[PDB]
């Protein structure tokens, strides 16, 4: 009778295929990224027609992959993915070692040969759970439909909890094709603080309330609770801290506030790196000191590390996996958890603070000090890349609407990350840890989904744009009207960059060839504009953003130009290269020289 | 001083990319196949202007890594591939494991983070030689710039030897910017049959000798020597003996001959499928028991195990590689090592035989009774796919160049594989075991690259091309004038037969948009040509075969028409669907209730 | 417990950190983790066994570690081999199955086994394994092994009926003939019903008896 209680017998008759649609409903699952093929038909037979998600239909797995990934950052729910067997699902590996590098919760569902033929080299056989392995959280081969609702709950709360991360379910054909004749636990069919963790928040807050020169490091983990940014508020302004964050949590803080720093690192704001390098106290709040952040890791953070060892500040580490404790950087304090469900502790131990004016004079001498200049168009000159960013971001914040930004990678990248203006939680949406070319438009796809009211842009670069153009169909064929501007420098600008700077100007295989970006736009049934010259750049930008379809911005612009400021390989974070004009003159007339005139 | 003489001391003070590229000139390296990025830079420092070999530049490293497969099966020589870390990496997946499946010698570079970043969640940094494992014969991480002539040398001759495949050798951008500064091993510096296998032979002869109704199964292997289809060609003769094909074995063995009995399979010839249901000895030359050649394992070859039993026939298996001997189906004799050579051996031990009246007149009743029919058009129909194969066939082979087909994957794959004459060894480059959809248009430049003298057609389908259409600019920047057929029936042909077959006419997500294919071609700088109907057929492939620039030719084709003949999935090999044209009268109209009238 | 106990048994391993077992459960849990039909496809492969042994005039059954996993198992067997008069020969892992002072006992087979065993399984035309994996202490030269039974397979008159728990060890060294997926007694609880009952067997027990005189150890 309690046996009866427990025990669960409403899917006996289903197919492995109609489960997993009813679990994806249980799962509230509003979206699935797929691609069919013969050894998921099951599970594609059961959602045939289904009115219950909406299913998104890429033109390869990879841009499901990367669309799900744009989708759940968007969202902040699991992006779905179902594929086939063999190449279906090789398909989605570069989206899945994304996905676990940037956090990213990516549920894939791989059809698989039936179990009779596993291991035999079969047709469209790929060993997809050994190859995955190394780039997801957790991954499974489903063996019998009676275990196959249990796997699926377990996917998704591997996937969202701890730090988010892809995970892959292998299926079977003849699991998802077998019915279920058994009853089932019920519950398969359905989805305080630590001592140790209150004592140190009680220490953490001592420590900072001795702070003369705080900073708050803010990354990607802020964003993964609703009020994170909220909390991050309250306590900057409480203690009075400036803010500065990675390029995955641009959009946590409000970048118009006086106190933001922007964001830090490699090719952050010089401003934000003097700052950390500084400070004696760094409030790090879910961000993981990666290498593009940290600079020359030996010299990171000196008066801070002097701090600690004088009893007086040091680093007080927010983060949710114990793994990201203590691996790059010595914590004083390790706060292990949810950053958000934390801060809610922290705060109300942490002193009220009127004033630093010692510390804020500093920190507003260097914003003034360090703003991201660069080389000015001339007349007759291409439009720079940087002039082009600002106009966006200046003419985008016109309209009443979210406005979400995804990018490729390379210098563009770079350039949207220093000139938008960051304002709200996930609106960055960007291939950071990975740094995946052509992640652009299939994330902005995904994104749009997400959130159909937004604006979605997608600030490309055009070798990065070629990488994934196919998917211009799927954005018309799901209608998702985004926009899509692709920076063109006919160059791998990032590339040539360091081409430039440490090869003396030899462009090894940097430079790739460029389709007709407006017939191509023509041929997707998209809508194509293209900006040639400084005078088209106002109106084109209005014509791209008024658009209410599908559309691609094409804007040539100037090349060989270097993203600055740069901190190098090698060099601590505050021993940075900065723009300067004349060095950027003297720059192009070496360039001149040593190409024959040819770059 | 003997030490001397077995050191080597050229080296010292190259970098490991400028080793790596002299290496390459060692291993008669004379393409490469490859793309930029971070932590390959010093390689691409080394190759920079080489004129040592030509480098192809793709728009995605998938593309790459395909080029390289299509160029190694038109050439025999290893196809090599250099990518960055990270993304660049993982993108080269699903080539390596197509590789695997294939049998194809491909030899990839990848790019690593320095070994001081290694294990750190770098930036861009991949656990490639993890994820790899399960798709590469061999991996490696190059750990000092001392060893990296002894890792390429056994990166070439793992894979090349054996069963051919791929390998991957990961290089750490520190060790390729590292100088070496000692002498190495100047052996690191360079690129009879058992008496077991002699006596299998002799047994094998004396079986074959016996038998009264022999078929020789032929396949990839015997591609792998230069004199393997001219010794095959000899056997068949001498011994008086049929010959069927696989997929990967087609252009192995003359099809105009009257001994051919074409393609055997799921949708080979149903000739070729009874003959070998009743055959009493198989020789089996250098093919693999695929599950899609066999049939239902437990009903395949059941004259041939008989005859094994009662001691006079059975299956005589030359294969090179022990794992797939005994995998599938029990060898009666198993003869090891390269076909060609082992059939050096063989042949001499066999009798010569003029005349088989009774097998000979079964064989030619089943080939006349058995052709690959089909429903012919009618007035105003659209063009059969069928058709427009024969009339590819038909036109190619006028001209005096040789012709190479390479394919996507799906119903036009079978046609072209069906419809096609085929005569010469390695002249259908197509993916088969992992069956990759946007294999078609990048294996065509490799193959094009690999023969600059030959006709390269890529029988496409609308699908499939939508994988990787972007790698059109890269054969324009190549200099490959390809010929790109797509087979356009606006559906995933292959899955929606299956659908109309198994799951009544439920199309699910079956059919994806399609581009406007002539604006694509002009977008690309490609020539392009759109055959629309029955009376453009001959025309519009003259001028596609006639073009002298890479060109895509598009021809709308009748849609859901199944592929027959057709062993189901659980059949005997010799229980076959067959077409019948009162069959497919129904099927259609039971299609267009179903659907109402939607399809 | 439940992978170590079911489909093969065999072993496994839970790692216990020592900060895991020193802590103390502050939430609650599922209650289900506090806790501890025969496909057609398989019914349908019984009755095609069945039918292959009821044409058998030499049949033997090989007996292995399998039945013992199940209490009702050595009865079964002796059930089958009682009604269709067969003659039983087991693994060393099988030891025990099979009362060996039965006269249809030929002991156990193989490497150092029972040269009675050894012919009588190379001359049999039916081979019934019951939960034995064909290892290589067994079979001898495997391109070698059970001639009688291939050859009755191929001529619709015997072979080899695996009753085999594992799909790992199904068709992994000889194909079977039939197999019949599953735990061997709860399927031969089905099986025998459909075997016809055998009075005798003279000339093939006749070849057991003599064998069995010619070979002791
Ligand atoms: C060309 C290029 C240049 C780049 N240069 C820069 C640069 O100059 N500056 C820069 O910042 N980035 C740069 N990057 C990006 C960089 O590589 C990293 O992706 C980025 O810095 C990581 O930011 P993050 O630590 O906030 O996010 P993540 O990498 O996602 O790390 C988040 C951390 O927070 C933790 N976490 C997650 N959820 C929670 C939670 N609920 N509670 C507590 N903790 C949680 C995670 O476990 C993890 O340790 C560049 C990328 C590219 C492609
Ligand atoms: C949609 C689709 C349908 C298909 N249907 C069919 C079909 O109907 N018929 C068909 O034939 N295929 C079909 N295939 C292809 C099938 O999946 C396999 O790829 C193909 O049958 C393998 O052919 P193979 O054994 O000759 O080549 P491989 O798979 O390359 O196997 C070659 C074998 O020869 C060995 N070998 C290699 N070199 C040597 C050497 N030097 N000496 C000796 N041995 C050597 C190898 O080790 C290996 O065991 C289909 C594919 C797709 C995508
Ligand atoms: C020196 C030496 C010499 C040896 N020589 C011999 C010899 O001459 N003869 C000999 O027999 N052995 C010999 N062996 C032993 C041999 O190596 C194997 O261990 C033995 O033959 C295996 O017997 P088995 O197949 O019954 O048991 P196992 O190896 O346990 O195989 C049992 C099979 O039954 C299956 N099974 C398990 N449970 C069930 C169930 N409930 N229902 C259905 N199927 C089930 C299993 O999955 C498995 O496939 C020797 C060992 C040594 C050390
Ligand atoms: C492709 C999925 O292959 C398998 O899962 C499979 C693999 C090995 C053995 C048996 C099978 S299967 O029989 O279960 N299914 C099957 O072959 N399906 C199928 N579907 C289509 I669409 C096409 C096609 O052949 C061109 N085959
Ligand atoms: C991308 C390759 O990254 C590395 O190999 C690396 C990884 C971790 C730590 C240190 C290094 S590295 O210092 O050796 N090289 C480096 O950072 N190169 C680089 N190249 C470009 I082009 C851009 C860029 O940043 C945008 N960085
Ligand atoms: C090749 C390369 N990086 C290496 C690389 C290679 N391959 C992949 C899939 N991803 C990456 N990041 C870059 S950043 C060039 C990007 O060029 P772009 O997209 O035109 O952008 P931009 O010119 O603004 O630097
Ligand atoms: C989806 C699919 N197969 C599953 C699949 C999915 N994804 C990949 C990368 N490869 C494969 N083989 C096929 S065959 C449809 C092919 O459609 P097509 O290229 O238009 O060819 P055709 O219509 O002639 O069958
Ligand atoms: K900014
Ligand atoms: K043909
Ligand atoms: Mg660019
Ligand atoms: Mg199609």
């Amino acid at each position: 009778k309690k046996k009866e209680q427990l025990m669960d017998d409403s899917f006996i008759g289903l197919t492995g295929g109609e489960i997993f649609h009813e679990m994806m409903l249980r799962h509230k699952v509003d979206t699935v990224f797929g691609y069919a093929g013969g050894a998921i038909l099951p599970v594609f037979d059961a959602i045939y027609n289904s009115d219950k998600f909406k299913f998104v239909l890429p033109r390869h797995e990879q841009g499901a992959g990367h669309m799900a990934e744009g989708y759940a950052r968007a969202s902040g729910k699991p992006g779905v993915v179902l594929v086939t067997s063999g190449p279906g699902a090789t398909n989605v590996i570069t989206p899945m070692a994304d996905a676990l590098m940037d956090g990213v919760p990516l549920v894939v569902f791989s059809g698989q040969v039936p179990t009779t033929a596993i291991g035999t080299d079969a047709f469209q056989e790929a060993d997809i759970v050994g190859i995955s392995r190394s780039c997801t959280k957790w991954n499974v081969m489903v063996k019998n439909v009676a275990e196959l609702p249990r796997r699926i709950n377990e996917a998704f709360e591997i996937a969202t909890t701890g730090r988010p991360g892809p995970v892959l379910v292998d299926l079977p054909k003849d699991v998802t094709a077998s019915i279920l004749r058994e009853s089932i636990p019920i519950n398969t069919t359905l989805p305080a603080v630590s001592e140790f963790t209150s004592e140190a928040i009680k220490r953490a807050a001592n420590i900072l309330n001795k702070a003369k020169k705080p900073i708050i490091y803010a990354g990607a983990g802020i964003l993964n609770n609703e009020q994170g940014p909220k909390l991050l508020k309250e306590l900057a302004d409480k203690a009075n801290i400036p803010v500065t964050t990675t390029l995955q949590g641009l959009g946590a803080f409000d970048q118009r506030d006086p106190k933001s720093l922007d964001m830090l690192g490699m090719h952050g704001s010089a401003a934000a790196n003097t700052a950390i390098q500084n400070a004696d106290c760094i409030i790090a709040l879910g961000a993981r000191f990666d290498d593009r952040v940290t600079g020359n890791i030996s010299k990171f953070a000196p008066e801070a590390k002097l701090a600690a060892s004088e009893g007086r500040g040091g680093i007080l580490h927010f983060e949710i996996s114990p793994k990201n404790i203590n691996k790059v950087v010595e914590a004083t304090e390790a706060i292990e958890g949810d950053v958000t469900a934390n801060l809610q502790s922290f705060i109300p131990l942490v002193d009220s603070i009127e004033n630093r004016p010692e510390w804020f004079n500093k920190i507003n001498e260097w914003k003034k000090k360090y703003p991201y200049s660069y080389q000015l168009e001339t007349p007759g000159s291409l439009i720079k890349p940087q002039t082009l960013i600002k106009e966006i971001s200046d003419q985008a914040q016109t309209y009443n609407k979210e406005v979400i930004v995804t990018t490729g990678v390379g210098q563009h990248q770079m350039w949207a990350a220093q000139h938008f203006t960051w304002t709200q939680p996930r609106t960055m949406i960007t291939s950071g840890g990975l740094g995946t070319m052509g992640y652009g438009l299939p994330a902005a796809i995904g994104a749009q989904v997400a959130k159909p009211d937004a604006i979605v842009i997608d600030i490309d670069g055009d070798a990065s744009f070629n990488m994934t153009l196919t998917e211009l169909s799927s954005a018309v064929q799901a209608g998702a009207p985004i926009k899509v501007c692709v920076l063109n420098n006919e160059e791998q600008g990032m590339v040539t960059q360091w081409q430039s700077l440490f090869y003396e100007h030899r462009y090894s295989h940097t430079h790739q060839s460029n389709p007709d970006f407006m017939k191509l736009a023509e041929s997707m049934n998209v809508k194509g504009i293209r900006i040639t010259n400084q005078q088209e750049l106002k109106s084109g930008v209005k014509e791209f953003l008024d658009a209410t379809e599908p559309v691609l911005l094409e804007v040539i612009v100037e090349k060989k130009v270097p993203v600055l400021p740069m901190v190098p390989a090698g060099k601590a974070l505050d021993d940075f290269i900065l723009w300067d004009a004349e060095v950027e003159k003297q720059q192009n007339d070496l360039r001149k020289e040593r190409t024959g005139g040819k770059y």
